[PDB]
């Protein structure tokens, strides 16, 4: 009975709503927003459903996004719009719609070409889930300062990723990519507008979020457009960030009832004809046992795309693109939680056999390192590799898989990430935070996720509660350790957007931190961690990071 809840907050967002309005421009059209409380009597200007492209139905399923058609008058802006179609997190009931290419701006006050930071929210969810709705994504914490915050949406799944190599259909891949070039295309050109500043756009963005936000710095599609990026637990090279998944169309219209053959025409045909909330049901029986025994996770999800087009995103795989990625060249930040593999925690208390897995770890080796039956004695002699890095005594405990699970999607290609990268860039500075602060009293949705009720440990997403408001949210005291933490982890992203440094002497605890940037030469990271104090400390992660390294010593070229 989330439902309730979900109405609760409805009715909570009703009575922080006041009756002031204002009216901004865009390049298409003027919109109007409505000035909403905090449950902190903070106050902000809120702008909600403003489109970035053409709804993306019919002909346009599948396709790369479309420029919106202009409108005369005032669109209303006072209230959200739909979510990409998805399968509910809570009910596993279909939701959302596809006229979903919407961002929502955010400021405390609206004063027109005054240059405010501008922050941009790419949020998470595997490429599946997710939303801008402010039942999860809240500007309540940033609002406190002059900046503008920015949360998009793009598409989701099958209607976000489909991917066909025929040349003539034009559905290479990435629709949902091409829908964040266009969103930061839009911000670029329109943000002055609600007074942020077109010469200072920092992205941002947590999981697949944080992946997304990496995209947007490798691709030529966005080259210039923003000035400093921050991945929070995730990047384009983690191995749940892509897929090769062209030749699974066929198998989605199949699990729909097509009754044609593989050829990409035909199946094009019926799959833009199919209801949407057929397909994306669907979409999570589409894997074969064999794709799961090799780790892919998600059925549809960014690509390499098999031929150029003007549009194209990922034109080759991700670390290839990294060595010559504009926004290699920017001032970044990167970090992630103290326990990320907690995220796990139900799904073994429903599988407990997946700790068999651990006996050998084959099926944990990078894919790039192993044969497609991993059964081949150098898979094993890696898996062997893995495994000292994680099982503690005899029999593997869920705990070291779920330490594992940390490594394997967080920690290890972030550090291949950095080693690739310094092989590149101008030099701009990298900045590495651990979140390592445990409450129970302030959560968000993702802690019912993983049933991490009772569970102590810094999860996945557990730092979203600091940074945004959320349905599950409650106000809390002003001394208390939560609200410190808001103050600091909003006022280091925003010191960060506004200069490229996280460094403030004006952030509570933070006086006497000496936070440098990771250099190449740098056999240890070290890293902001922050928990009930702030301290910088080598990365206690880096010797298990360092053994799933020694993995590719007989592939040095892979790493």
């Amino acid at each position: 009975k989330w439902k309730i809840k979900c109405i609760e907050n409805k009715f909570l967002n009703y009575r922080l709503t006041t009756s002031e309005t204002v009216v901004a421009e865009t390049e298409y059209g003027k919109v109007k927003g409505v000035k909403r409380l905090t449950v902190y009597d903070d106050s902000y200007y809120s702008f909600e459903g403003i489109p970035y492209a053409q709804p993306p139905v019919g002909e346009l399923r599948f396709k790369a996004p479309q420029r919106p058609t202009p409108w005369d008058g005032v669109r209303d802006c006072c209230n959200h719009k739909d979510k990409s179609v998805q399968v509910d997190f809570i009910t596993g009931k279909v939701c959302g719609s596809e006229d979903c290419l919407y961002l929502s701006v955010y400021t405390n006050n609206l004063n027109p070409e005054t240059k405010r930071p501008v922050l941009v929210y790419i949020h998470g969810g595997d490429f599946i889930i997710g939303e801008n709705h402010r039942d999860m994504y809240g500007p309540d914490y940033f609002i406190k300062k002059d900046v503008v915050l920015i949360n998009i949406q793009y598409r989701l799944g099958a209607l976000g990723f489909l991917s066909l190599n025929s040349e003539d259909l034009n559905v290479p891949g990435n629709a949902g990519l091409k829908d964040q070039v266009m969103a930061l295309r839009w911000i670029k050109n329109n943000c002055a507008n609600f007074g942020g500043n077109p010469d200072n756009i920092t992205v941002f963005g947590e999981s697949a979020g944080a992946a997304s936000t990496h995209y947007m710095m490798l691709t030529e599609q966005t080259r210039g457009l923003f000035h400093r990026g921050i991945l929070m637990s995730g990047n384009a090279i983690c191995p749940w960030a892509n897929t090769q998944c062209q030749h699974r169309a066929f198998t989605l219209a199949k699990l729909a009832g097509y009754k044609g053959e593989d050829n990409d025409k035909d199946v094009l045909e019926f799959l833009i004809k199919a209801k949407p909330q057929d397909l994306i049901k669907l979409e999570e029986k589409v894997l074969t046992l064999e794709e799961r025994t090799n780790m892919v996770v998600f059925p549809f999800g960014p690509t390499v795309e098999p031929y150029q087009t003007a549009d194209c995103v990922l034109p080759k795989h991700p670390r290839e693109m990294v060595k010559t990625a504009w926004g290699n060249s920017i001032p970044t930040m990167m970090g992630n939680t103290s326990y990320e593999g907690l995220f796990f925690t139900s799904i073994l208390k429903q599988m407990p056999m997946l700790v068999k897995e651990l006996e050998t770890c084959v099926n944990f080796v990078p894919s790039e390192l192993a044969d497609a039956e991993r059964t081949a004695p150098e898979t094993l002699e890696m898996g062997a590799k893995i495994k000292k890095a994680h099982v503690t005594g005899g029999t593997p405990t869920a705990d070291n898989f779920m330490d594992l699970c940390s490594h394997i999607y967080f920690w290890f290609p972030m550090h291949r990430l950095l080693q690739l990268r310094f092989n590149h860039t101008s030099g701009t500075p990298v900045y590495l935070y651990r979140f390592d602060f445990d409450s129970e009293d302030l959560i968000n949705p993702y802690r019912i996720m993983r049933s991490g009720r009772g569970v102590k440990g810094v999860s996945h997403a557990d730092e979203l509660s600091y940074f945004f408001w959320n349905q599950l949210a409650k106000r809390m005291p002003k001394e208390s350790r939560e609200y410190k933490t808001i103050e600091r982890m909003t006022g280091i992203w925003i010191q960060f957007a506004t200069t490229g440094n996280p460094y403030s002497n004006e952030i509570e605890g933070m006086e006497n931190v000496s936070w440098d940037p990771i250099k190449k030469s740098d056999e240890v990271y070290k890293c902001l961690n922050i928990s009930d104090e702030l301290k910088m400390i080598d990365v206690p992660e880096m010797d298990k990071i360092k053994q799933w390294e020694s993995m590719f010593e007989k592939h040095r070229d892979l790493f």
